[PDB]
């Protein structure tokens, strides 16, 4: 009954084709494509919390080489655990499911700064997932999802020139 689905997968796509890039900055970068999802399935007389994490995909780190991503050395150490929380948190299960919720307001650094950021390492690649937590529940039930179109590696600047004209045309 509960289904979490992607919005605008489609566009995700033609990024994941071409490998997407997200930009991480010292001060903290807001995502294009926008993350968003529907949400059903839910208690509408119940209050959850959504959450935000970003999960590490490899044991390796990337480099762009004559026009393709190819394995670019061992990862650095893991980044600290960085979940934000969506600002319309906590709120009814109705408020989740009368419309798409949309995690416009995160943004993603290289440096542990001010703000709820979220902390990634350059040249590796990362899935944002999303967890829906029930407000008093003493099990303390959480969900988790991932989104395998969503997948992205962290730049300190595009590599790609396609993914930097995308960028452009879709935004
Ligand atoms: C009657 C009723 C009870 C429960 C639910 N939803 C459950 C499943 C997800 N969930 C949930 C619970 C804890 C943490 C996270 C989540 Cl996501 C809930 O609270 C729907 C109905 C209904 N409308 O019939």
């Amino acid at each position: 009954e509960l289904r979490v689905g992607l919005e605008e997968s489609e566009l995700w796509l033609r990024f994941k084709e071409l490998t997407n890039e997200m930009i991480v900055t010292k001060n903290g970068r807001r995502m294009f494509p926008v993350l968003k999802v529907n949400v059903s399935g839910l208690d509408p007389n119940a209050m959850y919390s959504f959450l935000l994490d970003f999960v590490a995909a490899d044991n390796h780190r990337w480099k762009y080489v004559n026009g393709e991503w190819v394995p670019g050395g061992k990862p650095e150490p893991q980044a600290p655990s960085c979940v934000y929380i969506h600002p319309d948190s906590p709120n009814f299960g109705a408020h989740w499911m009368k419309a798409p919720v949309s995690f416009s307001k995160v943004k993603l650094t290289n440096k542990l700064n001010g703000g709820g950021q979220i902390m990634l390492n350059s040249l590796h690649k990362y899935e944002p997932r999303i967890h829906i937590v029930r407000v008093g529940d003493p099990q303390r039930m959480i969900t988790s999802h991932c989104f395998p179109e969503t997948q992205f590696i962290a730049v300190t600047a595009y590599q790609n020139e396609e993914i930097t004209a995308l960028k452009i045309k879709y935004n």
